[PDB]
């Protein structure tokens, strides 16, 4: 599963910094309107 943050999102490309400042990767999507994280 992935890690869910609290931080909401139109796509996915924007998560990725995000992701990589939240859990330390740049890998993630946009779901249900916040990003989730691959660690």
């Amino acid at each position: 599963g992935s890690v869910f943050i609290n931080v909401k999102c139109r796509g996915s490309p924007e998560c990725l910094p995000k992701c990589k400042e939240a859990i330390g990767k740049s890998a993630g999507k946009c779901m249900n309107g916040k990003c989730k994280c691959y660690p």
